[PDB]
Parts: structure tokens; sequence; C-alpha cells
């Protein structure tokens, strides 16, 4: 039966130690005081640091980085042992090297393996290990690394091997972050949903209060967020396919592809997935606010008054078939534009993305990605055809609030249309392999 | 070229043997009667048990557990061989030890590897291996276990290593179950959709038949299941976040977190995912029944009569703006409450759940999980404001059937609000690390 | 520090070489002209072919298959080296053996490992490696194959081991295909959406133009694709469960299950997933076109005229409760039939499909798959009950265009109902294990 020593009897020391007694391991704890040990599992004795290290070959140090000082006092006991470093830091970039690098320079005669820092101490105890299922294992000694990965499999976890000990810097960065790539689409969308809220409140509830004095302030429940949410979804969709256009222009002037993107475009290349899925989250709200139009009281009342007024005044509507074209056209373009929008979101799942090679992925994400941005722009051009862009449409001196949201998507489609023409695109094909 | 012996020429023996002839293996079957062999592949000879075992090093026993008796008669031939045990049982907990444990005690001088019990014999033959793609491999000998995993890769399958031979008890439990965790949310929801069907039939089709005698029995097609399905979705959502409240209370009285939950709460901790996804399945039905309201005949007729009666009787509706607030408010709260409801369901996918550490998962599942249960409770409080809870709302002595569904969600939100206050929550922070 | 030689300084040679300088490898390029080397990374010298191969043990040949001729001129240098073959072909089935097989016959004294052909040269450079994350590694020498997989882990990629070198034929087929299994459901659906477009244009816009001359040509925006898309979704759903019925008939005549399906049924067995997900894509369009009915101008106008005409002509509608049954029945059957339709699509995800054994998968995909095809057929039978199949329903001599779409689903449900009866099904149970 295997023996696993655990330095430190703290929170994660008890939780990892009690998980190993349930899987058939003889755990020998090591603490500063083996005399007074109140909370400990049943079949696990507690010894000194030098005494417990003489019993196993795998030593898990469940201590913080600041108290790594005593390991130099017993470096002749730790010769040939497997020291599993599990520690995290309180914040990113607190120390220059990682902990497993620093633990290797303290005890040079021992094989250091980074593991177990992703999982939490409560997930081992309660058994509610759902996102803390994978354990990232990295180390230099390949024989010692396969032995630690056998413990992770016997504890019901899934070891993901991360290579050599150089990858321990990124593993300690992993449990500290809270959506690091989603920060720029959240901040861009929040400053675009606040500006476009104050832009529609000034048009729809303030302008009918100054002129033609009426309350009209219920609009900011559904009727104003059904203008914020599609225009935010259309703008953020156009901000997705804009770096691929700016980078295509920036390669034509340079004449080569082997130079580096200018450090603001490169960070905005990597947030396209994050900008795309936030734009799907707002387009999905625009669908739900639109499909619930005929349930609202204002829509039932307005269609109720318009029918009664037509009933007592014997004038009639002669069914203009031109307006039946437009109202069935922009609704149809919005449905095809949302079907492909969802289809880009299905492919964004990390299991669907791995069952797809880079040609099938480029066909969905780029060929059917502009075709989303064409249909979602034609959905709001044909909707703009009913309003005609007349001078009776701007309230003070500021227009109908969707034509501001057509500046970025119609800019992307014009510049992309230049890059499709063979006087330019045949140069791009010769530049994706190398050119002067 | 490799040689793989297969004991037993039955259903899975032919299916696994014919799959290995298509991948470049020389398969030697072993049966009780090598003389009469009718159904067999082409390039695979059939020998005796002792004769076929002298030709390979990997022996796959395609026999049941009851006929393991003959292997003790030839235990001197099986020395050093790799015996791959593939057997299942007819029911869970039929024998005390697993089959691979029992196969190791019969032949102690052989390395036993559990594999191939997850896949079916038809999925190897027809090639329709879709859920039977992963093959769970476990065994003590690490050199013999990597050799069996090389066969699984060459057969187009994906070996998932499960550790030592102690994990063979759970692998044999795997192909027998049929949604074992989903049993409690299915039985709770079925006894809550049956009671709430008879509660709405008594109010909506029986009470208009006794008093004011009219048929009114078409309601149980859409109009009654649009009352069952949201209240079942709201109750099951409140039953998700109720164990996290009961466990928080039960840690304050104990003063420590290291004691065990009382065996009914612990089984209801593990079914939160299962209760949550069933509650999303009923909320998704409540969306589809609601968005199809203006297509129904009863809604078109009632809005048709109410307009014609207002047309021939010249009284008018003066557009009460107060009721335009409420009807745009509970509809908006239902959309935000369903958007985050879906967002919890996207994170529940086992590929999205693994691309997310436990802080980003706790932010979605708990911070944005109560915020779902707040918005979905405020969606049905504001809907209850239109009905005012007047005494003309209860039919015999029993109320309007959604206020029964507000008992559990408003209980969770009150007790959670006590646990947020810093006179209690600062004790919870000191108790998630250890306290007296 | 490790040394990795790369033959060939081309497009993928620079991209893979610059990725390895960023991970702590000393890369030594090999080219035909080490004198003139313009584009190259900083810390990577360029030598001759025989000179650079004498410095490392891992040699990555970044050259095409046609220029493999020079490796026979230096086969005494490549003894014991690990030659990583990364090449692709311009088209499928261009050469009889794969490249890694052909590279092994050129240099017999070297271990050949196929890797890196899935990823692209731009994904290494730009860092936008999203679908080119997995690297398929296969080779005969297990010690050399684990060494190449350590490079793939250190480059931030994920090595998927594919077994021996026999699997290199399928890995070179992998980056060339563009949805190979989706071709038959795309071509079947396109020839069924074109025929059913011309069938509804002849009924709905040509027949009201010849008789009772009116424009009526706006129908082909929403109103005609809301007839194409559900009938295509219902037909393709019936074409899913039809091979399982034809194969069940074809096993009863044969009397055994061990014979081979006749090569058109076998290719249509494998496209059931592909036919099923395309049928979900059209049913999801039928939902979105249907839920947007009360927003269209034609529906608002027609319900506006029908109310005003009822307001000025004092006749009334007495609320036939029979038509309130039917219109709430087929709408309810369409919602239950679409809920299970989506539930089959959630299980089709390759992460949900792997978290499910073959009994839970057969319960969803087959037991709840016919129950989808029953409810979606009863959704269009009850919708056909409102139209009664009168002789005033066919326009010239051709019927109401959904009853053509009931031929295939009602054929499958009748023949499946024969196979459920125990005079037939007890023979199928005795034939799924072997019978004469
Ligand atoms: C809902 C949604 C989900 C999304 N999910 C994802 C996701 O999961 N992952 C993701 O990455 N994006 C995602 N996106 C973003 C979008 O799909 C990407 O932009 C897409 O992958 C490529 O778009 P592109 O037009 O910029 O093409 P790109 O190829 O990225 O950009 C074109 C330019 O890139 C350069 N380039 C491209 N290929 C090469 C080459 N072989 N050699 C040299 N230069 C080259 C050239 O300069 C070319 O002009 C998503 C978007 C949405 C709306
Ligand atoms: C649609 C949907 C999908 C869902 N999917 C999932 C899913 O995939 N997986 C899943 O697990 N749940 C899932 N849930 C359930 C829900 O998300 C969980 O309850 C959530 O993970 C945590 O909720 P909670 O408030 O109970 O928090 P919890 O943290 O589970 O409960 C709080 C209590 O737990 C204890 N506790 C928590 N953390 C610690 C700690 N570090 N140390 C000590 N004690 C601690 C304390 O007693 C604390 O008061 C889903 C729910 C829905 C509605
Ligand atoms: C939205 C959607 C998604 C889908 N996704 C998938 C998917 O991911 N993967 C997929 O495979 N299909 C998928 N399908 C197709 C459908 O689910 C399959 O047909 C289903 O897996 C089985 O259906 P079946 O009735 O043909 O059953 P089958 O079992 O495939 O066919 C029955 C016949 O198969 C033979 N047979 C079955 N089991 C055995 C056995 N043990 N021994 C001998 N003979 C046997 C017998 O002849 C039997 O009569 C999908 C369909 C839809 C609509
Ligand atoms: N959820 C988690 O707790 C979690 C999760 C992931 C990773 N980790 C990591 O696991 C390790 C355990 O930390 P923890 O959170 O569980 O807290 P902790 O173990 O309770 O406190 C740190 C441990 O250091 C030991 N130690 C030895 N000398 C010490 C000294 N001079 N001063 C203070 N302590 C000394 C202590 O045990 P003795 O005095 O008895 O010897 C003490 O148990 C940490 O590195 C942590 O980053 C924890
Ligand atoms: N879909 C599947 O079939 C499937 C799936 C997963 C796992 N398995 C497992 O694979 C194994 C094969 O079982 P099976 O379903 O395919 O049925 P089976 O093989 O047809 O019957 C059991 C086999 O035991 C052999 N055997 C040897 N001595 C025997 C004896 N005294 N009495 C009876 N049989 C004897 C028989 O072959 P000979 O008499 O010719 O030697 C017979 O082929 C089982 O353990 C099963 O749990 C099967
Ligand atoms: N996106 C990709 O580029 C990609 C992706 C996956 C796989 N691959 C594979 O990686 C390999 C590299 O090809 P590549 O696309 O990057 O084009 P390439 O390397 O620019 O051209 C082929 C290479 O062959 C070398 N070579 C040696 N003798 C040659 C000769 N007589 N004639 C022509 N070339 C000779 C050349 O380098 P020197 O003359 O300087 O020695 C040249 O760099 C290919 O096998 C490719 O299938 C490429
Ligand atoms: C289910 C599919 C969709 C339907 C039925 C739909 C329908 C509509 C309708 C009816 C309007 C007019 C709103 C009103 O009456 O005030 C509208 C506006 C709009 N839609 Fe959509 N839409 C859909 C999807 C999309 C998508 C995917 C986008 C792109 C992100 C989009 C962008 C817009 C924009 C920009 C407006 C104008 C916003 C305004 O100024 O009011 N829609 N949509
Ligand atoms: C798309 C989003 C949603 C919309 C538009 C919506 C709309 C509505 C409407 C209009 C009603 C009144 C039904 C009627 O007219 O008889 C209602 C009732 C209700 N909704 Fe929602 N809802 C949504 C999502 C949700 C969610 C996510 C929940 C929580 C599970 C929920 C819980 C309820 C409850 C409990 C009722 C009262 C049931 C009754 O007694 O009739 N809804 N909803
Ligand atoms: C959200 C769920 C669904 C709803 C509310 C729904 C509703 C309807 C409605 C109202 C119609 C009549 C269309 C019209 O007024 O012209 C219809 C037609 C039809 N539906 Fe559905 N449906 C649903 C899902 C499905 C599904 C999943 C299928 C099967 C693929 C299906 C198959 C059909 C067929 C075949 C027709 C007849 C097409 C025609 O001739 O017009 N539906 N549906
Ligand atoms: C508050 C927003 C939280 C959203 C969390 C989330 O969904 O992202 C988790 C992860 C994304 O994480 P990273 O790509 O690693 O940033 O999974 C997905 O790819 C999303 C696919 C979803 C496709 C439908
Ligand atoms: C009759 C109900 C059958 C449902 C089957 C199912 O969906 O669960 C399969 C599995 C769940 O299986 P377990 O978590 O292992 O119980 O995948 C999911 O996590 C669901 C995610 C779904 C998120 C949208
Ligand atoms: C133009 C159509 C492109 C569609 C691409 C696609 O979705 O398939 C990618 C892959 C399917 O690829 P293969 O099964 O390998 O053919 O993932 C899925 O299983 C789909 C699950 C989706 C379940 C919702
Ligand atoms: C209603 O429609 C009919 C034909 O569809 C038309 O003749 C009649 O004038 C309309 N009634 C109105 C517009 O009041
Ligand atoms: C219809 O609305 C107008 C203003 O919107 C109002 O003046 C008129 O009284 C309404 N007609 C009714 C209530 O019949
Ligand atoms: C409207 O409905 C009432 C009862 O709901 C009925 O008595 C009345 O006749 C209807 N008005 C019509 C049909 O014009």
């Amino acid at each position: 039966q295997e023996t696993v020593c655990i330095f430190g009897t703290g929170d994660f020391g008890r939780s990892l130690g009690l998980k190993m007694l349930q899987c058939g391991y003889s755990v020998v704890f090591g603490s500063r005081n083996p005399q007074k040990t109140t909370l400990l599992p049943s079949g696990a004795e507690v010894l000194s640091y030098s005494e417990a290290a003489k019993k196993s070959g795998i030593i898990i140090i469940a201590i913080h980085r600041e108290h790594y000082d005593f390991l130099t006092e017993l470096t002749e006991v730790l010769n040939g042992k497997i020291l599993v470093d599990i520690s995290n830091n309180l914040k990113i970039n607190q120390y220059p090297e990682s902990n497993a690098e620093y633990l290797a320079h303290l005890v040079p005669g021992a094989h250091v393996v980074k593991a177990f820092n992703t999982i939490s101490a409560w997930a081992l105890q309660s058994g509610a290990l759902d996102a803390s299922r994978q354990v990232f294992v990295c180390g230099n000694d390949s024989k010692a690394k396969q032995r630690v990965m056998d413990i992770v499999r016997n504890l019901g976890l899934t070891p993901m091997d991360q290579g050599s000990l150089m990858a321990a810097k990124e593993i300690e960065k992993y449990p500290l972050q809270l959506f690091p790539m989603w920060r720029f689409p959240f901040y861009l969308s929040a400053v675009l949903c606040v500006f476009l809220f104050f832009y529609c409140v000034i048009r729809d509830v303030i302008y009918p209060y100054v002129y033609e004095k009426k309350d009209n302030t219920f609009r900011m429940a559904i009727s104003i967020p059904n203008r914020i949410f599609p225009i935010t979804a259309l703008t953020l969709l156009a901000l997705v396919y804009l770096p691929g256009v700016i980078a295509a222009i920036l390669q034509l002037y340079r004449g080569t592809k082997y130079r580096r993107f200018p450090d603001w475009l490169d960070h905005w290349m990597l947030c396209r997935k994050q900008l795309g899925l936030v734009a799907l989250g707002f387009a999905f709200l625009h669908v739900l606010y639109t499909l619930v139009i005929p349930i609202r009281y204002y829509v039932r009342w307005r269609l109720g008054n318009l029918t009664v007024t037509q009933a007592i005044l014997k004038k009639e509507n002669p069914f203009s078939t031109s307006s039946a074209w437009l109202s069935d056209s922009y609704v149809a373009l919005g449905i095809l534009g949302f079907f492909l929008f969802v289809l880009l979101g299905i492919t964004s799942l990390p299991s669907v993305s791995n069952a797809v090679n880079w040609r099938e992925f480029r066909f969905v994400q780029s060929k059917l990605g502009y075709l989303t941005l064409i249909l979602c722009t034609a959905h709001t051009l044909v909707y703009g055809g009913k309003r005609f862009l007349s001078p009776s449409n701007l309230r003070w001196y500021l227009p109908a609030a969707y034509v501001l949201g057509l500046i970025i998507p119609c800019t992307v489609l014009v510049i992309k249309f230049v890059l499709i023409m063979p006087c330019v695109d045949n140069t791009l094909t010769r530049i994706r392999q190398g050119w002067e």
C-alpha cells in the first residue's frame, strides 16, 4: 500500500489527506507540533518534518510560499523525493519566478512537480467537484511526473499534463483570474449601453415631455432596451470583423506578413471570441424583447385604439402591398441573421471547436460570419426604409438612434468589399505565403 | 504484426475480433469446440483454450462471470499474460467485489486490465460508435495498462485511464445506470406537475362549470400547462438554492465546517445540477407557451370581441399609464430572468464547465444564480400586482395558484438576505477556514 | 536545453521555429543555402542538411512530399534520429501510401512520427489557435512518440495520440475535408427546398394571379418559407428513422445480423446525425417564422380588417369551442415536439455524448426520437384537421402542400408500429444475439 506524506496540517492538508484515506493511501502528516493534533483523520499519524519525510517518496507541501524557509534545514532528507508544490499566490505577478521554480532552487536534489493548485479544499471535502475536476500537472522529471498523475487518477480527478516546469508560471495564474479576456467586451458594452440609454431617453421620454406634454416614461422598461440591445449587438458584431479588415490593410502597406501587429490590434485580435459571444448575448435579448411585443399592454392598447377609431370613422386601409413587402422583408432578414448568429455560437463551444479542423472553422467563423453581418445590417437597412430618413425623424438635431449604429457595420462592409476585388485579393494570396 | 487472443467466440467475441482484423491484428480465438466453428471472421483461426493462449501476450476474456471456473485449470499457461477483463453484470451490486478483482484472485500470476465494457457489440460492428467512444481502462500494472491502451487507440477509440484496479468497481456500474442522478428531479417534478394540474383544473374548468355553467375545458391544452410549467420551473429553481441556505444555517449552529451533512442534505447537494437543468426545461416551455399566445384562437377571439364591443358601445379606454408600467415590467423581468437562466445552462455543459476555474464558475452559478431567482421572483410578484390579491380572486377557499408557488422562492430570498448581513456573513468567512 | 532541428526554412519552418524560440528551445534550421538567409528568427542559426542534423535528435522536415529525394543522400546521418513528418497533400487520395509511410521507406533507420499537420502556420504566429489546438500524433516507436508529444505540450498545444503509424493515412485526410458527412443532408435539403418553393409559388402566387387577379407575391418573404422550412424539417426527421426501419426489415428476411448492409444503407446509417442536425436547423427556423406572425404587416392588416368588418356588420362570432380545441392542440403538440427536438440536439454535442453511456444515449436518441417524430407528425395532422382535406383545397389538381410532407413520416410510423408488436419484436430480440 502506498504512503503519501503531507507537510502541513492546515485547511488543504486535511482536505487532501482525508480524500486519500478514502482511496487506500497511508497518509503521514508532518507538522511543527505532532504533540497537539486536534483535527486530523483517523488512520493518519502526525510526525515531525524530518521524521515523516523518511516514510514516503511523495511529499506534498501544503504550506504557503512565505514559510518555505525550513526546507533548507532538512535538504538532506529530501534527496530523491518527489516534492509536489501546490501553492498559489494572493495576486498575479507577486513574485518574479513561480513557486515551483523557487521550490526547486531551495531543494536542488529533489524532483518538483506542480499539481493540485486548481482544485479547492471544499471541493475535495464536499464532493462537489464540478469545475475543479482537471488537475494541471507539470514537471521536469518525467518519471516523477507520471507518479503524481497516478495519484490524481486514483482520487477521481483528471490529470492534464502541461509539459515541463516552465509551464508552472501560467498554472499559478490560472485560479486567480475572473474572466480576464471578457473585461474589454464588458467595458465596451457597458459604456455603449449607458450612452445609448441616455440617447434614447432624451428622444423618447424627454422630447414628448417638453413638446406635447405627456408622461411617456414607461418606455424604459421594454421599449428603450429594445433599442439599446440590438444596436449594441450590431455594433459589437461589427467590432469583431473590423480587426481582420484593419490587419488586411496593414499588411498591404507593409508588403509582408512577418512583422508584428502594433500591440493594440494584437490584444483586439484575441478578444474577437469574447466580443462575439457578448454580441450574441445582446442579440438574444433583442429576440426575446421583440417576440414579446404582442403581449405588452401598450401594444394591445395601441392596436385596440387604432381598430376602434377605424371602426367608428368609416375610412379604410386599402392594403398597400408595398408595406407588406418591407415588413416581411426585414423580419425575414433578422431571422436568417440570427440563425447564423447562433450557429457561430454553437461552434464556439470548446468541444465543437475541437471536432472541427481549421478549414471548417474558417468557413463557419469567417464565410458565415460576414454573412451574418450582411443580413443583420440588411435587417436594419430595410427597417430604415420604412422611416425614409425624413427631416421629421430627427427630434432636436439628432437622428433616429439606429442610424448611429449603422456607421460601424456599413464601414466594415465597404472596406471588406474592396478587399474581395481581385486587384487587391490576389495580392493578399501572394502575401499569405511571403512577399516583398 | 501483433497477435491478440480472444477467449470466447460469442457476440462480443466476434464483434471485437472482426474489428481487430480490420486494423491489422492476427486474432486467434479460443473456444470450447474449435472443431465446429460456423460464424467466424476470415483470417482468424480458432484453437483450444490452452492452445490459443500460447500464441499471444494479450488475452481478452469475452465470457461472463459465472463461467470463470475453467481459468484455474490453465493458470500455468496464463503466467505473465495480460488478461483483459471486459465483463458486465446484470444488475448493480450483484457481487461483493468487481469482476476484475475476482479475475485477479483466480489467476494471481497475470496482470488484469479492465477495458471494453462500456462499448457495445453493435457499435463495433455497425460503426455507429457515438456515445460508446471512450473506453475506460484501469489496472495495477502500468506497463500492461499502456499496452492495452495502444489497442484501444488503433481501433479508433479513445482510452480514458481510470487509475488502479480499485476503480474497476465504478466502471462496471457505468453501463448499467439510466440517469441515476436525474431520478429525484424527475419524481419531484412529476408529483408537482400532477398536483398543480389538479389544482388548476379545479379552479379553471370545474368552478366555471358549477357556477356560470359553461364548457371552458379547452384550457388544459395550453392555458393550464402555462400555469403548471412556470410554477414548476420557479419552485425547482428555489429548491436549487435552498440546500446552500440550510447548510449555511447548519454550520452556524455547529461552529465548524468539518462535520458531515446529515445524509439527506448531502444527497440533495449533489442533485443541484439535476434540479437546475430540469427547472430550465420547464422555464423553456413557459417561454414557448407564452410567445405563442397571440396565435391561439381563444386569444384572437377574446381580443376580437373586446374590440367590437368597444366599437359598438362608444365608451373608450383612456390609456391608464399605470397598467402600461406593470405589463412592461413583469415581461421585462421575465426576459432578464430567462436570459441568465439560459446562461447557467450554457455553463453546465461539460466542456464549458472545464474551460472555467472555480471562481468564474462560482460567479456564474451562485452570484448570477440568485440574481436569476430574484428576477424570476420579481417577474411573478409584479404579475401578482395586477391581481392585487383581492378576496374576489380565490374561487372556493383556495387562492390564485401562483401564490402557492411564491412560498418557497420568497422563503429562500428572506433567509439568504439574513446571511448577507455582516453580523452573520463575517462569521461565515471565519468558518470557511476553521473555527470553534 | 533541448535542440530541435528543422529541415526547410519556408512558411511553416519559420512559424514553427519562432514558436519554439519563445518556449526555450535551441532551434537549428537546415536549408539548401545557409549563406543567404534573409528571414529567420534571432537565436536560430542556419546550417546545411548534413551539418544541422548532427546537432539534435529530433528533426522536423518542413518540406513537401515531392522534395523528399535528398534524404536518401544523407541516410547515414539520420540513423536513430526522430524524423517528424508534418506534410499534407493537395488533395485526398493523391498517393497510394501516406507520407509518413513513404518517409519510413526512404530512411529505414529512423523513427518516423506524424505530427503538426493539423495546425496552420498562421495559428502558430498570430496566436489565434482555436480549432488548431489538438495535434494528432502517431508513430511506431513508443519512446520516440512520447518525446514528440512533450514538444507539443510545451508549445501550448494538446497532443492526441492516434496509435501506430497505420493511422497516418487518416490524419493526412483530416485537414483537407470541408464537412464531408454533411454533403448528403445539404444536397437532399437543397433539392427539397427548391422543389417545395416552386410547389408553393405555383399554388400561392400564380393561382391567385390567373384566377381572381391580384398581386399576392409578397408571400415568398415569410409566408412561403414558413411552408418550406417545416416540411423540410419534418421530412428530414423521417429520413432519420427510416434506415433503422429498413434495416430491421432486412434482418428479418435474412435471419441473421452478421451480414453486411448493402452499401447505400450503410452510408445512410452514418449520416443520421448529419440528417438530424440539419432537420433541427429547419425546425428552428420554423419556430422563429411562426413566433413572429403577429408582428407582420399582413397579419396585422388581415386581423384589422376582419375586426372592422365585424364591427360595422353586426353579425357576431359565437366562440365555437371546437375550433378552440384544435388551435390549442396542434400548437401544444408543436411545442412538445420541438422541446424534445432540441433535447436531441443537446445530446449531439461531443461533450454531452461522451458523458453518457450507450443505454442513456439509446434512450434519448431512439425512445425520445420516435416520440419527437410522433408529436411533430401529430402537430401537422391536427393542423390538417382544420382544413378537412376538402375538394376546395386543391388548386389545380395538386393538394395543400403539407399532405405531400406526410407521406414519409406516416410511412415510418406505420412500419415501426408493426415492428413493436410482439409477434415480430420477440424475433428481433432473438436476432440481436444470433439466430438462423
Ligand atoms: C458569435 C461569435 C462567436 C465567435 N467565436 C469565435 C471563436 O470561438 N474563436 C475565434 O477565434 N473567433 C471567434 N469569433 C470571431 C470571428 O469568428 C473571427 O473573426 C473569425 O475566426 C475570423 O474572422 P476574420 O474575418 O477576422 O478572419 P481572419 O482570418 O481572422 O482575418 C483575416 C486576416 O487575417 C490574416 N490571415 C488570415 N489567415 C491568414 C493566413 N493563413 N496567413 C496569413 N495571414 C492570414 C490576413 O491579414 C487576413 O486578411 C466569433 C464571432 C462571433 C460573432
Ligand atoms: C440552470 C442551472 C444549472 C446548474 N448547473 C449546475 C452545475 O453544472 N453544477 C453545480 O454544481 N450546480 C449547478 N447548479 C446549481 C447551482 O448553480 C449551485 O447551487 C451553485 O453551484 C452554488 O449555489 P449555492 O448558493 O448553493 O452556493 P454553494 O457554495 O454551493 O453553497 C453555499 C454554502 O456552501 C458552503 N461553502 C461554499 N463554499 C465553501 C468553501 N469554500 N468552504 C466552506 N464551505 C463552503 C457554505 O456552507 C456556504 O454557505 C445549476 C443550477 C441551475 C439553475
Ligand atoms: C436532432 C437529432 C440529433 C441526432 N444526433 C445523433 C447523433 O449524435 N448520433 C447518432 O448516431 N444519431 C443521431 N441522430 C439519429 C438518431 O438519433 C439515431 O437513429 C438513433 O441513434 C437511433 O435511431 P434508430 O431508431 O435508428 O435506432 P437504431 O438502433 O440505430 O436502429 C434500430 C435497428 O438497428 C439494429 N440494432 C440496434 N441495436 C442493435 C444491437 N444491439 N444489436 C443488433 N442490431 C442492433 C437493428 O436492426 C434495429 O432494428 C440524431 C437525430 C436527430 C433528429
Ligand atoms: N482551498 C485551499 O485552501 C487551497 C486551494 C488550493 C491551494 N492551496 C494551497 O495549499 C496550501 C495550504 O494553505 P491553506 O489555505 O490550507 O492554509 P493553512 O494550511 O491552514 O496554513 C498554512 C500551513 O502552513 C503550515 N506551517 C508550517 N510552518 C508554518 C509557519 N512558520 N507559519 C505558518 N504556517 C506554517 C501550517 O501547518 P503546521 O504549523 O501544523 O505545520 C499551516 O497549516 C497553500 O499553499 C495554498 O496556496 C490551498
Ligand atoms: N454488447 C455485448 O455483447 C457486450 C458488451 C459489453 C460487454 N460484454 C461482455 O462480453 C462478454 C461476452 O458476452 P456476450 O454478450 O457476447 O455473450 P456470449 O459471448 O455469446 O456468451 C458467453 C461466452 O462464454 C463462452 N463460454 C466458455 N465457456 C462457457 C460455458 N461453460 N458456458 C457458456 N459459455 C461459455 C462461450 O463461448 P465458447 O463456448 O465458444 O467458448 C460464449 O461465447 C460478457 O462478459 C459481456 O458482459 C458484452
Ligand atoms: N500553413 C502551412 O504552411 C502548413 C500547414 C500544415 C502543414 N504544412 C506542411 O509543412 C511543410 C512546409 O511547406 P510550406 O507550406 O511551409 O512551403 P515552403 O516551406 O515555403 O516550401 C517547401 C520547402 O521545401 C524546402 N526545400 C528543400 N529542398 C527544396 C527543393 N528542391 N525545392 C523546393 N523546396 C525545397 C524549401 O526550403 P529550403 O530551400 O530553404 O531548404 C521550402 O522551404 C509542407 O509539407 C506542408 O504540407 C504547412
Ligand atoms: C429573431 C430575429 C429577429 C427579429 C424578429 C427582429 C425583429 C426586429 C424588429 C421587429 C425590429 C423593430 C423593433 C421595433 O418594432 O421597434 C428590429 C429592430 C432591429 N433589429 Fe432586429 N430582429 C431580429 C434579430 C436581429 C439581429 C440578430 C440583429 C443584429 C444584431 C438585429 C438588429 C436590429 C436593429 C439594429 C434594429 C433597430 C433597433 C431600433 O432602432 O429600434 N435584429 N428587429
Ligand atoms: C421569455 C421570458 C418570459 C416571459 C415573456 C414571461 C411572460 C409571462 C407572462 C406573460 C405571464 C403571464 C401568463 C399569462 O398571461 O397567463 C407569466 C407568468 C409567469 N411566469 Fe413568466 N415569462 C418569462 C419567463 C419566466 C421565467 C424564467 C420564470 C421563472 C421560472 C417565469 C415564471 C412565471 C410565473 C411563476 C408565472 C405565473 C404563472 C401563472 O400563475 O400564470 N417566467 N410569464
Ligand atoms: C415552437 C413550436 C412550434 C409551433 C408553435 C408551431 C406552430 C405551427 C403553426 C402555427 C403552423 C401553421 C403555420 C401557419 O399558420 O401557416 C405550423 C405548421 C407546421 N408545423 Fe409547426 N410549430 C412548431 C414546431 C414544429 C416542428 C418541430 C415541426 C416538425 C418539424 C413542425 C411542423 C410543422 C408543419 C409540417 C407544418 C405545416 C406547414 C404548412 O403547410 O404550413 N412544427 N406550425
Ligand atoms: C458573464 C459571462 C460569463 C460567460 C462564461 C462563458 O460562457 O465562457 C466560458 C468559456 C470561455 O472561456 P475562455 O474562452 O477561456 O475565455 O466557454 C466558452 O467558450 C463560451 C461558449 C458559449 C457558447 C454559447
Ligand atoms: C431526459 C433528460 C435527459 C437529459 C440528458 C442530459 O442532458 O444530461 C447529460 C449530461 C449530464 O449527465 P451527468 O451530469 O453525468 O448526470 O450532460 C449535461 O451536463 C447536460 C447539460 C445540458 C445543458 C444545456
Ligand atoms: C454549415 C453547417 C456547419 C455545422 C457545423 C457543426 O455544427 O458540426 C460540427 C461538429 C460535427 O462534426 P462531425 O460530427 O465530426 O461531422 O459538431 C457537432 O457535433 C454538432 C453539434 C451541434 C449540436 C447543436
Ligand atoms: C377587407 O378585405 C376585403 C378583401 O380582402 C376588401 O374588399 C375590403 O374592402 C376590406 N375591408 C376594409 C378595408 O374595410
Ligand atoms: C386614441 O388615441 C388618441 C391619442 O393617442 C386619443 O386622443 C383617443 O381618445 C384614443 N381613442 C379612443 C380611446 O377611442
Ligand atoms: C362577447 O362575449 C360575451 C361573453 O364573453 C358574449 O355574451 C357576447 O355576445 C360577445 N360579443 C360578441 C360576440 O359580439
